[PDB]
């Protein structure tokens, strides 16, 4: 799309690999966006978060730490909010530690509003440091399985509270 | 495709996912088929496999041991070759056991000649699974592909890589 160039066309160092992930959800933008910003609570679509805790009221540059459930390889993450426009709606985290294979991870969300045939494109793209040992595809492959987990799982929630009002 | 239609469009259980992936390969079907075929040897193209062990020579309803590499939730899977057809180009293997969370999985792969670029093979491999107690269809099935993809790409990078040397 023309959104891709713009915000999730990402150059990466040799040891990285980037992707690029796209959902559209049957809902309209404000149910969506005001979802997806709410830093401290991202456990009400993200399906593998367990628990997440800010101390104070979130702010650019907050940290937030995420326990994610068992049978992943990961117990906790450690996360930094990079980015938040409430009216262009773009959100930025940046994954600055934690239990898992994931060093120098980076994200970008956008949301954009489309067509009913009032519906939402999501847009989430990633950076992130392949692991010694493992090689870019599947690094990225995994990453790419747990977004769309949350985007289709964002989809479920944001349509469920449409159709409720 | 119209080929999905044919081998990989699979009705479920309830308490079952099911998905299918494409993978376009710039090499002849010969190789790709070849390295996909060898019931014995998976190690050759799939990148987590670190074993495999096959008693006697694979013939349908054969079992192999595979061993993983470390990293992931599982260390062993046994599994069974349900069908090998040479000359359509179809295999299908089943996964019976293991201490890995992929109950009843079911697996069909097929092979088709395509016009590369001036020559090439699309590969179509579809399955079938249990939704493990505390998981949703979406997760299983996003998973399960995860493995799929990391298989399919190597398949593409090794039967290329192979092409280029005659
Ligand atoms: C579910 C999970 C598995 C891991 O192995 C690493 C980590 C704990 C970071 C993670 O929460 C990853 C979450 C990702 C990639 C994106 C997100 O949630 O926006
Ligand atoms: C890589 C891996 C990870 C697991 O968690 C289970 C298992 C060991 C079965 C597996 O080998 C799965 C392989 C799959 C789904 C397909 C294949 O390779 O044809």
């Amino acid at each position: 799309v023309q959104y891709v160039r713009t915000h999730h066309q990402h150059l990466c160092r040799e040891n990285q690999c980037t992707s690029a992930l796209v959902k559209h959800i049957k809902a309209p933008l404000h149910l969506v966006w005001s979802l997806v910003r709410r830093f401290d609570q991202p456990q009400k679509y993200k399906p593998f978060v367990s628990r997440c805790t800010v101390i104070g009221d979130p702010e650019i540059g907050s940290l937030r730490e995420v326990n994610v459930k068992s049978g992943l390889p990961a117990t906790t993450s450690t996360e930094r909010l990079e980015l938040l426009d409430d009216e262009e709606h773009i959100l930025g985290i940046k994954i600055i530690g934690g239990d898992h294979r994931l060093k120098n991870y980076s994200s970008i969300l956008t949301v954009h509003p489309e067509i009913i045939e009032a519906g939402t494109m999501v847009i989430e793209s990633f950076v992130v440091d392949v692991p010694q040992g493992n090689t870019k595809d599947e690094t990225c492959y995994f990453v790419e399985a747990l977004i769309r987990c949350n985007l289709k799982s964002l989809a479920d929630v944001s349509e469920r509270l449409a159709s409720q009002d």
